[PDB]
């Protein structure tokens, strides 16, 4: 291809995908993690976190629908709402849109980040923040859950695969993880979360979650999405103990959708059901799966794709 | 990111995938395309044609469900195939899987890279090639069809992007040839292609292979799937004269494939009508595309990857 | 090797060199140009005009002190220097380290560029742009010495392969040019120049411009040194009508050293004079090469990276 | 650049040379190396072992005559010679080119790699190995030089450099082993090597070999050379105790190449004796130098280029 400025993204061990860059709008280092935004001319600005794409702006709004409206569809009447993890403020962006919504906190631990999705990430945020529903916190999630006692009537969960043994994001991916989560939530809540790509011809990162979510959850519901973005076969789940939250009755869907005037651009009410059929390999591999990660022993990814688990 | 032995494999101007050999198994040069073949520890064996990957070993299975059945299992009792396309002849093994089967006529250009699938893709062909039902014919399928009044319940069209102003393959994309294979059907006859990826930002390749098809059948539905070695989202397309393929029963498809023993790997019956439902974003594309192609101007795809037309030198 | 920006350089057509940007400092288009400027680990700043690199921060000092010094302290009390090209003016600041000197004209098509090196590339020109001595000049180098009479001791031109069909700049590489030159030179003096890569199996830059230049002068001399930020053997070359310019005493290059006290870095006597000492593939090339460049077809450097000549569209 | 096949050399940590492959001739795994053999379009047959070149079809002449010559011409009649390391049979091949030669032994650990450079690499070896003058011993050197007790008018020293921590050809660069081949060496004898790559702009490598065979040998005279195939400048150096072998005189280099019939294709005598003038930086980094390797406490470089230093 053309020569000039390049980002090797890592995807798998064996697959790199090389992404031309136009331009550099912003690139640094927080105490947390590294960061690269820059100007695609395919999905226009893209934004790195370490060494993976995070979103770009053409395409963000297929992924940040379908993380959201998916849990906020499926419940009843969302008025409290909690997002943990997503820092460019759109899963913020989509969680604002229904109107039932009197309140949404959202916890980052990466203060800088945010401040750099504010300052260069207009098209995500999008105003979002300076909406008056809204509450920045910006700690550790756990530490965030562990603290407060408020409770909510959807969690949305937009994290970063837990890749590699040192990484820390591993304590978010335990059962006592879930069942902290579940604490806080109203009856009739449901959590809604992205749990990482579908592979499943290398690897398990998605399985393993629904399993472990299924530890503490009653009814956990596994759907699928691609991002055009990333290249790649998404997985998200939806849990709930209050009932099953893909139980889709005839016209409902649809129904919410009217009321609430969602303006959606990838979502349908048929296309949202769609997501929640999945194709058989799908289904072997999520039933074959008996990894449960726990805080006595964490699991995470090997930088080979594999499920691992031991202490931390 | 390791070194060693790498591919540079195309997916768009802006986007390009590195893939890690392991090692070559055999690349060379037939007349109609390069090709490697080449040894990876994520996906088994996978093939490179020009500078796109055809086809990749763990995972063609789903391509080729995807590509194959809808189109089967819509014909409530095909006999007579015409595979368009398709070297690897995997798209002729998921045919040779119906019963009902008679007769598959395999036609494609490049009998060089047919023999390089049969020594060296077995995994794929899976014998496919010497089913008695089988007809190896070795030209181009537009001279085939054109110089034949063979007729067929099921054509399917496992051809490829047809990139680039200089390609005589060009000829494969037009409403002249879907006449072609439309005038070359059975009564109930449907056909079932791919249609490129759909990658709404890049081009409407998609939409715009649609469009053509809407040109010369009553019936257009798209249906698209993930194919992960691809890491792209490839668009399908199913068109008849007769009823709507698109709406089925799913207790129908179901009874079909019970029927037939029909071994799946990744599709369902579910699953299978599903890939039907398109989003927002998508069913615009199509139902906002116009241009059209034909022989008198027909489309290539440019190398900053999007449709265009242009007169036939 | 890990992941990150990159960049990704040509080097030939079949090595590329991908360089891991720390940070971009600066990119854009000039009307002239595209360029990048960045940050390695490796070389400090890095400078890149469309896909090569001009420029290294930590060794630039060594392509300066080879390219000009050479012609430089082979005349014996140079006063006027005309530098073509050279946007970051290390080109000048080296120059300006001759006592002698007098007036230093740097003409440049691209004062946009000159810009950044102004305000970004401080590590090259280090006031050099400020000397009282010297003349900013932005214009193409072939209209300035054309539409002026102004003569010159010593001629040095920090120039760039003059790569493709379509480039005004091929223009910069003919007799006629060469000649322009010439007559704009004063009895004594000298011509010194940058003159491509030697990498033999791939191309013959080196030779032909060699040969380009053996046509507009008595005396050639081919030179050469490894630049380290390149992974390169670069060429260079001196031309003069009045003596050989590679028949030197070493007691004097080193006379003239100790003399005008030049702050050297990577030259010296024994060294400078020995690049002149070529090894026999190298020497044969050059005794070989025919193609000689002229308005009339002037030679560019073919994608393909080899010399090439054709008529003036 | 052109989509399709590529090799991806390391060069240095921030500068990788990604090469294009027309087709790969032989590649696989020995016990102590990996291989790849490719067609390069510009250079012809390439060699990797691990992750760097080893030598290129239409370039290697260059590279081997500057290993070979300046020693065996430094030397007034080399009868027996000593090559260790150098499996591709190039250094044997001008190693046989001199006529005073009667034995030239050459001893390297890896004998697949040999029959790889033998089935494979024709244009190197050119019929060499089975010249009568010739004797092939697979062994490692250390552990050759240890054992037997012949000796030599010429060693050359042909391996890779200390690469890495864990690597065990650091056995190899220590000042006892150039005692060891000193130990070796008929009165009158000389020492040949490559010395690894001259960057010194990143690195150390070239001064920290010239400053370690300077504590083995009275006379110790570094050369240099730029190796096309590698994109990279090498340093090479010439030891001795019997005399300095770089004062070269008049006319000399210039008889013996004539006596001895030298077909050269790179070198000539003003040349050869030309890389024997180091630019000033190089002389100021071969000066400042201290480390010396040892036994007791082995020298590497680190993957950042740095020479370090501890036991093994
Ligand atoms: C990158 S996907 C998601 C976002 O969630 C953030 N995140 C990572 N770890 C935590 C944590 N322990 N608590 C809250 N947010 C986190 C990251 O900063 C990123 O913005
Ligand atoms: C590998 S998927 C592809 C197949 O379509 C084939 N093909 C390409 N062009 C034509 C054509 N004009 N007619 C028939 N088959 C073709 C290719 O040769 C390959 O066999
Ligand atoms: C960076 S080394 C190079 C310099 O040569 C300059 N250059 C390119 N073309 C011309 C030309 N026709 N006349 C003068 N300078 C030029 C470039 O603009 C750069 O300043
Ligand atoms: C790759 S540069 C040099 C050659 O010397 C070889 N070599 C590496 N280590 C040793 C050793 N200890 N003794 C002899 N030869 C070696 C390698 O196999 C390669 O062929």
């Amino acid at each position: 291809m053309d020569y000039g400025m390049y980002f090797f993204e890592h995807v798998t061990p064996y697959e790199t995908l090389v992404r031309r860059m136009e331009r550099v709008i912003a690139s640094g280092k927080t105490p947390f993690q590294d960061y690269f935004l820059f100007e695609s001319k395919g999905f226009g600005k893209v934004l790195i976190l370490d060494k993976d794409v995070q979103s770009t702006e053409r395409d963000e709004y297929i992924y940040h629908e379908t993380l959201v409206h998916p849990a906020m569809l499926t419940h009843p009447e969302p008025k409290r709402v909690l997002i943990v993890g997503g820092g460019e403020g759109a899963t913020l962006r989509e969680v604002l849109k229904h109107p039932t919504v009197e309140k949404a906190v959202m916890v980052d631990i990466d203060g800088e980040l945010v401040e750099v999705a504010k300052r260069h990430m207009p098209e995500w945020h999008q105003g979002a923040f300076d909406d008056p529903r809204a509450v920045l916190v910006i700690d550790d999630a756990r530490a965030y859950l562990e603290r407060t006692e408020e409770r909510y009537d959807v969690v949305i969960i937009d994290l970063t695969d837990p890749v590699g043994e040192d990484n820390p994001a591993r304590l978010l991916y335990t059962v006592e993880f879930y069942r902290l989560v579940k604490a806080h939530l109203n009856p009739g809540g449901v959590m809604g979360m992205q749990a990482g790509m579908i592979l499943l011809t290398h690897h398990r990162v998605h399985p393993v979650v629904h399993r472990t979510v299924r530890e503490a959850f009653r009814y956990v519901r596994s759907y699928k999405n691609h991002i055009p973005g990333f290249f790649l076969n998404f997985g998200f789940l939806l849990a709930s103990d209050a009932f099953d939250p893909a139980a889709f009755s005839e016209g409902v869907i649809e129904a919410r959708i009217r009321e609430r005037n969602l303006a959606l651009r990838h979502l349908t009410a048929p296309y949202l059901e769609a997501m929640f059929v999945l194709p058989k390999d799908l289904l072997e591999a999520l039933e074959k799966e008996t990894m449960v990660s726990t805080d006595q022993n964490p699991f995470y990814v090997t930088p080979e794709g594999e499920a691992r688990q031991a202490p931390y």
